[PDB]
């Protein structure tokens, strides 16, 4: 089918890269990168997020698949030693495909930009104190002072998430996680302290209470938004869709990453 | 219907309990404690605790409800005050019920005994080091030394879970959550540190690897097992239902124990 | 003797200051803010800082006096009610000075900054990733990856070192507590998570590995340092000396800020 | 001088030990277990805290040295393999004396026992909630309620109080750490949640509420101490001397532990 090839650039993947392309040539396969079906991201994570991103209107239409070059990628199932048995398997197709849920972001002004985040999505001040109401399915739930806060998907529970202390969550839940950055707490302030996992159709809105200038990241991307009245997070509706060739198990992936491999 | 009211037994709450009863006296109702249909505790999280394990043969059959006559407990939906106003609105009926995910801790000897958890089933050494390994679907993921483990429902994950530092999670997501206790990590010992949430279906095991006796505690209940071969954890098939009269969303009882009442 | 009032510039505490002037003006007291003996400020634990700072070259000439007109502050040792026993207690003197230790910021370039801390100074990057090298009296410790670094005082160990997971420590302990802001830790990043407390006469500084640009923060104070070739910590030979007239010790003000007042 | 030798007890250790005493046989050295002036832990750290307490009562006559025979024990200085180097070293003498302080703990009755720890004490339940008053200098500083308490030397600030989320200390400083687990934290519950560092000469002081009964440990040794009036924790006078025959800094000493070696 439609396919695409991304690289980090340096020269190790771009020779995966051009000897990939040389051997999908051998099968009915066609280089397009305007209606790729399959995008090949060879890099890292970041280079598998900018993928993600430079295709996100089609993700219903793409199955994604991450090589890693360097160490261990979470989005990266094969090594660049099993760049030409990814060729030949996904030659055939008949793949399986698996979702991974995603993070939708309002920015509300005064008029509205969304995005949408594989990883997370996180809100700091533009300098000058981080002040915000946080408000659940309309409920205002505590008011947040402190350096920030991070709003995790699943499969980026394991990313920013996890050093924020946040539970690393199987993707598998549709659900979204909320983590602070350094809240004050004494007598006068007052947070939760804990992790929050909010499922699809909450919504979680943040409100300024002074100052309406915030910076917005969602995964490697950071915007100075102004004048801001409301930031919402809701699961989205849209889900990132991977080609799998074999099993490579969630739980055995954190394992491999964070405790022996 | 059938109903039956348990108590903590201090005289505020049998006081109340009598004046609940005298009241049901007024309607189509039958004090049954062997086959009721509506549960009402008046006390305290510990005394809906006792509760639920005292019907846990007869779920799918029962309807909960926590009168809190102590500061608000989680599992409480009304004060003291309200419960003429309870009397009549159970009378009626055509109340809608809510369920809640359960989590199913599973021991093996050398010989099973299994256990029902609505806030969470932790296991110690019963004495000396504790040290198992972790399982998960199969697979080797960890060795833990440490002081234990706790493994929370979604309701519970606002006690126990929370102090050792888990995330909260809606109940209305199936799932069960890892938390650890002071585990020692060094170059030589290593474990993941982070909250872990499982979905329905994963099967978290627990394997001994040198003593095999151990404390687990389900709920407020802990018991000494010896010869253990494997402590197994999953989301029940099961659920606890409560009789739900007025909107008090999950949230809103977190703000109003944890941030301000 | 020679004294001066700061004011956080509200009307409440400008009326104070101007009162107490007033009741200054009683006694053998002079207003002088070019070489005053006594510091008085009133306002919050900011203003305290920016009278700190102001008079930060002639800090062994000095006692500081803090009086909040907000909730209480941690500098502060008199509520504004209390402002005419003040002025009086003052007045005849014969009070004791008590020290908290300070720490010593130097930033060298390629060209050398010093700051001195009350609270804190931390370190974050200029935007994009921050990556120094950690090195303990020449040793190097660990490579840092994640969000920033807080530096701690004693006295600053109840503000953002709190918020860190920093411990709280008495004052009288000559000390700097560094603390890490979100790092990365996975099988290939590594450090050690734990706050760590240094003694008088240990060095620490922290080396960059690639961007060179970063923001140090010293106390309220944030400032971009372009160019950077090492940062050094160490606690200042110099102390802070406060007017004490009665008791209140360090653990019941921590009591009394944090627990309940 | 006088000298004596414990070992583990695996045949590595014993055989090193009976090397070690036939090396000494070459030299002006007296083997005596009632009054040495060294004593060498062949063994890791749990042989080590053994030693210290074989001989707690003589510590200002004696100069200890660990060998460790498995991986890295943090009172370690040489590996088995410097056996004969040390017995070299020791012989002339000439060495210089490092002293780490040590916590005194008092156990209070209805009647006084008093321990002294290398590492730290902890006090737990004995069975039923742990409910402990914590008076600091006399002053009510905390009603804590869960697991336990942790107090720990600098020293043993690497040890379960790293695991409880404690600082690490540099063992030059004279102070005890205080350490939760797993406190409960609500709208009715509150502790300070930080770890609390205390100089010298402060007393802090645990106060039953309800159960009287606790589990105290001190280094790997735990007693069921009944009808408890009070726990008190201070610094204490007496220090640990050991010998040291090469620079082995603390903070590398962490570094090879926990970062890498
Ligand atoms: C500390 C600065 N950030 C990094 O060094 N990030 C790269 C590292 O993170 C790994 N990674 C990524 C990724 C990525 C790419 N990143 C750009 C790096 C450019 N070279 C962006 C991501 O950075 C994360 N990030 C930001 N700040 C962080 C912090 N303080 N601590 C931890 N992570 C942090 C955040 O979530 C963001 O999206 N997604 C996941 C995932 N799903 N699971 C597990 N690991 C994952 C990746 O393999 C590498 O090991
Ligand atoms: C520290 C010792 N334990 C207690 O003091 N527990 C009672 C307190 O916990 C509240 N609570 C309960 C409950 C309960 C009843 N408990 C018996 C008490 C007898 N009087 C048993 C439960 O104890 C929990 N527990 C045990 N050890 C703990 C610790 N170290 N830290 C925090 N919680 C701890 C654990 O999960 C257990 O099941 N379920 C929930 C919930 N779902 N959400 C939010 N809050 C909840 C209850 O309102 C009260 O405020
Ligand atoms: C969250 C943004 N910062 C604030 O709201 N800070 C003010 C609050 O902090 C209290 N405070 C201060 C102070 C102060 C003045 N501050 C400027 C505020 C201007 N209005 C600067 C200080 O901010 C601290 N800070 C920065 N970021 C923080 C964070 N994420 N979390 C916690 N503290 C943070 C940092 O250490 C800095 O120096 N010194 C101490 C102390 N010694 N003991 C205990 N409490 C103390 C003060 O009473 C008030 O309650
Ligand atoms: C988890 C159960 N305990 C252990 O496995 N302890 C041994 C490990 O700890 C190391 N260790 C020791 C030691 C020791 C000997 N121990 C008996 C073991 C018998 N085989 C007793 C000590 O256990 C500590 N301990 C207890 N519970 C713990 C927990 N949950 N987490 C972390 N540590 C814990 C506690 O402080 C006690 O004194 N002193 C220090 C130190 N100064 N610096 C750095 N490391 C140190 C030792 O090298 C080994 O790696």
């Amino acid at each position: 089918m439609k396919y695409m090839i991304t690289s980090k650039g340096d020269e190790k993947s771009d020779l995966l890269r051009l000897n990939m392309i040389a051997g999908f040539g051998e099968y009915d396969m066609e280089y397009d990168d305007v209606e790729p079906e399959i995008v090949i991201s060879i890099g890292g994570d970041g280079t598998f997020l900018s993928a993600f991103h430079q295709y996100e209107e089609r993700l219903d239409e793409i199955a994604f698949i991450g090589i890693h070059t360097g160490h261990l990628g979470f989005y990266a199932d094969w090594r660049p030693a099993e760049a030409d048995k990814l060729v030949k398997l996904l030659a055939k197709g008949e793949y399986q495909k698996v979702s991974y849920p995603l993070l939708k972001t309002t920015v509300k002004y005064g008029k509205e930009a969304t995005y949408l985040a594989l990883n997370e999505s996180t809100v700091k001040s533009s300098g000058g104190p981080f002040v915000v109401d946080v408000v659940i399915n309309d409920i205002h739930f505590e008011r947040f002072r402190g350096d920030g806060l991070c709003m995790s998907t699943p499969s980026g529970t394991t990313a920013y998430n996890k050093s924020l202390g946040g539970a690393l969550m199987h993707p598998s839940i549709e659900a979204m996680q909320l983590t602070e950055m350094a809240s004050i707490n004494n007598r006068v302030y007052r947070t939760i302290g804990s992790p929050l996992v909010f499922p699809k159709h909450h919504v979680v809105s943040l409100q300024p209470v002074n100052d309406k200038d915030f910076q917005i990241s969602v995964d490697h991307l950071s915007i100075l938004h102004r004048d801001v009245q409301e930031i919402r997070y809701e699961v989205s509706a849209k889900k990132i869709h991977f080609a799998r060739f074999r099993s490579f198990p969630f739980w055995r992936r954190v394992h491999d990453s964070f405790i022996e491999d």
